[PDB]
């Protein structure tokens, strides 16, 4: 086997910005790799395909994946609505880490974040299960629809996504 890589295609209130690609970590974090490829896919019957980047806060991260809600509360996992932690085997080193939001210990759903820095002190509190491979521009130009809050000033979603490798 091999890590797989999913895709996302970002748009700006509809207008295509650019794909991101991401390695997920089956090998480190098996489950929490998987829940993101299926929800990135779709094959469960829901996932990420038409959900938005709720949060976006520069020199920080970007961060989406309330397909339910869509407004940061809601989301849910493949393996029912949350589970526990996988690991903190990986560590958010720099740019483009993609890791896993939560509402505290075990409360993993599908919501998750991709850093635009080292963010350390999220270290053994979110589950590191990937990173942006291909498309860093594109994450540096959603960065600029952010703002300190997280406010979004326009509509960033995923105007598709799914597998590639």
């Amino acid at each position: 086997m091999v890590n797989p890589t999913v895709f996302f295609d970002i748009a700006v209130d509809g207008e295509p910005l650019g794909r991101v690609s991401f390695e997920l970590f089956a090998d480190k974090v098996p489950k929490t790799a998987e829940n993101f490829r299926a929800l990135s896919t779709g094959e469960k019957g829901f996932g990420y395909k038409g959900s938005c980047f709720h949060r976006i806060i520069p020199g920080f991260m970007c961060q989406g994946g309330d397909f339910t809600r869509h407004n940061g509360t809601g989301g849910k996992s493949i393996y029912g609505e949350k589970f526990e932690d996988e690991n903190f085997i990986l560590k958010h080193t720099g740019p483009g880490i993609l890791s896993m939001a939560n509402a505290g210990p075990n409360t993993n759903g599908s919501q998750f974040f991709i850093c635009t820095a080292k963010t350390e002190w999220l270290d053994g509190k979110h589950v590191v299960f990937g990173k942006v491979k291909e498309g860093m521009n594109i994450v540096e130009a959603m960065e600029r629809f952010g703002s300190r809050n997280g406010k979004t000033s326009k509509k960033i979603t995923i105007a598709d996504c799914g597998q590639l490798e």
